C-alpha cells in the first residue's frame, strides 16, 4: 500500500522535538487574572506541596523530581525539608530553561510572583532573594529522565532518595496503562525503603495543547491511578481530588489528584 | 561533583535539528556562487552519474538520513519504482511531507530540480519531474541507524539499494558504531545489492545557524576499510577537495561511494 505503515515515533520523540520550554511558561504560568483556571490550579498544587513538606512529615537528605519540565514552583517548599534536590526531564530543552534560572541568567522566567506566594505560605520567615537562594543551593544534579526505563536515570551513582517527587509528567509520558504502572516500579529503584512518593497530574485528560501544538496524554480517572500506584508496591498514605479543570484550549482534563504513597517494596 | 546529562548525540539531535535552518543556509542555491551551492551541484551530478547514467536500479530504493530534503531523489526517482524516506527527527520528516503534499509552506526545490533536469537532457519540465518524486515515494518511516533493525520490525521487502547522504557522520559517535551502522543498514538490502553512500571527510561538527552539532571525522582510508569490513564490495570512490563554509562545517572534502553486498 501507500503510507499503510506506523512511522515508529513514539509520544517521547514527538514531545522531545515538538515540546517548546519557553511558549509553555508563557501559556501555563503566566496569568492576566489570578481568578483564571490555570492560576487556580496553580496556587492549589502550590498549597498541597507546603503540606507535604512543611507540615506532614515528607523531609530528608535527598529529592529526586521526575519531570521537573521548566519550572521550579514544584520544589520551593521542597527545598526547605531536603538538603539536596536533582531535577529531571526527558527534554534538555526543559532542564536548559531550568537551569538558565538556576543560574540566575536574566533570560531566565520571572518565578518571583510564585516565589512571593509561598513565602506567604510558611508565614514571612524569609524573603523571596533568600528562598530563590536555597533552592539554587538544593540544586546538585540536572538529569535526563526517562520513566519509561527499568533505570529512569541510566546507570548513574545517586543513593536511594528519601522522595521521589513527580508533578504533571507521568500523564504524558506513558502511552499506555502497563507503562504508567511499570514507569511507577521503576521510580521505586530510586527511593530508599519507606521513602516517599508524591505524584500530582491531570485526570480523564487525553491530550494537552502549547499553543496550536498538540501532545498526547493518557487518560486515567481517580480508581486506576490508585491499583497502579498499589500495585507497584506504594501504599497510598493520601489521595486528593479537585474539580478544577484547565481550559478547554489547553487540557480537556476532569479535575487533577495529588496523593502521597510509600514504597512497601524492599529488594534484600 | 558532576555527572553527565545523560543526554546523548541522537537526543541532542532530534531535539534542536531545526529543518528550515537547513534548508534556508544549505539548499537556497542563490545568485552568489557559494561553497554550499558548489558542493550541491557535485552532489546532484555524481547521483545522476550513479542513477541515470550507471545501471543503478531497481524495485525498492531506501534513503536513510533523508532529512527535508529531495535533491537526493531527483535522479533516483528515475530508476527506481518505489521509495522509502527515514530520518531520526519527525522535525525533518513533517518538513519533507509537506513538499510531498504539495502544501503551500513547503521549501521551493524548482532551483535545484531545474538544475536536475537539464542534467538529464529536459526529458521532462519541473512539474512532470516533481510529481514523479511524490508518486514514487511510498513510506515516510524513522531510521534508527545505531539499531540492529534500522527502520524496526516493520515488514520492508528486501531493498534494491540504500541511499545516505550526509548522515551517517552525523548519526555515530564513534567508528565501531559507524562500522555497526553499515552492517545494520546491510540488513534492508538483498545480497548483491547497491549501498550509495555521500558524506563530509575529517568533519567534527557542522553548524545550522547557531546550533551546532557533533559529527564522526573519519578519513577516506576509515571509510574504505570500515565499509569492507562491514560486508560490501566498493564498486567506486571518488573525493572532492570543495569543502564547506568555515561558518558552516570544518570538513577536508567529501566522498561519494557505491559498493554491493556480497553475494
Ligand atoms: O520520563 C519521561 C519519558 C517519556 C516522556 C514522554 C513525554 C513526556 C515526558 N515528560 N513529561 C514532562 C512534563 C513537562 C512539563 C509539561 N508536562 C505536561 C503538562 C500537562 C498540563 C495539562 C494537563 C496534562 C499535563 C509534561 N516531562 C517529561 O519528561 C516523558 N518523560
Ligand atoms: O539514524 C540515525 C541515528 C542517529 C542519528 C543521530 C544524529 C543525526 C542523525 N541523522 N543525521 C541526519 C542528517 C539530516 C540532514 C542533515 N545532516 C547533517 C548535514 C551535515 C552538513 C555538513 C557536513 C556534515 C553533514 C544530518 N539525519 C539523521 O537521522 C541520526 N540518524
Amino acid at each position: 500500500p501507500r503510507g499503510s505503515m506506523e512511522s515508529g515515533f513514539t509520544s517521547k520523540d514527538t514531545y522531545l522535538s515538538h515540546f517548546n520550554p519557553r511558549d509553555y511558561l508563557e501559556k501555563y504560568y503566566k496569568f492576566g487574572s489570578r481568578h483564571s483556571a490555570e492560576s487556580q490550579i496553580l496556587k492549589h498544587l502550590l498549597k498541597n506541596l507546603f503540606k507535604i513538606f512543611c507540615l506532614d512529615g515528607v523531609k530528608g537528605d535527598l529529592l529526586i523530581d521526575i519531570g521537573s519540565g521548566p519550572t521550579i514552583y514544584q520544589l520551593l517548599s521542597a527545598c526547605e525539608s531536603f538538603k539536596e534536590i536533582v531535577v529531571t526531564d526527558y527534554s534538555d530543552q526543559n532542564l536548559q530553561e531550568l537551569e538558565k534560572w538556576l543560574k540566575a541568567a536574566p533570560a531566565a522566567f520571572d518565578w518571583s510572583p510564585v516565589v512571593t506566594y509561598v513565602c506567604d505560605l510558611e508565614g514571612n520567615r524569609v524573603k523571596g532573594p533568600e528562598k530563590e537562594e536555597k533552592l539554587r543551593q538544593a540544586v546538585k544534579q540536572v538529569l535526563k529522565c526517562d520513566v519509561t526505563q527499568s533505570q529512569p536515570l541510566g546507570a548513574v551513582p545517586l543513593p536511594p532518595a528519601d522522595c521521589v517527587l513527580s508533578t504533571l509528567c507521568l500523564d504524558a509520558a506513558c502511552p499506555d496503562l502497563p507503562t504508567y504502572c511499570r514507569a511507577l516500579r521503576n521510580l521505586g529503584s530510586l527511593l530508599k525503603p519507606g521513602g516517599f512518593l508524591v505524584i500530582m497530574d491531570a485526570l480523564k485528560s487525553s491530550y494537552y495543547m502549547i499553543g496550536e501544538q498538540k501532545f498526547s496524554s493518557l487518560p486515567l480517572g481517580r480508581e486506576a491511578v490508585e491499583a497502579a500506584v498499589k500495585e507497584a508496591g506504594y501504599t497510598i498514605e493520601w489521595f486528593e481530588v479537585i474539580s478544577q479543570s484547565y481550559s478547554s484550549t489547553m487540557a480537556n482534563n476532569e479535575g487533577l489528584f495529588s496523593l502521597v504513597a510509600r514504597k512497601l517494596s524492599r529488594p534484600l
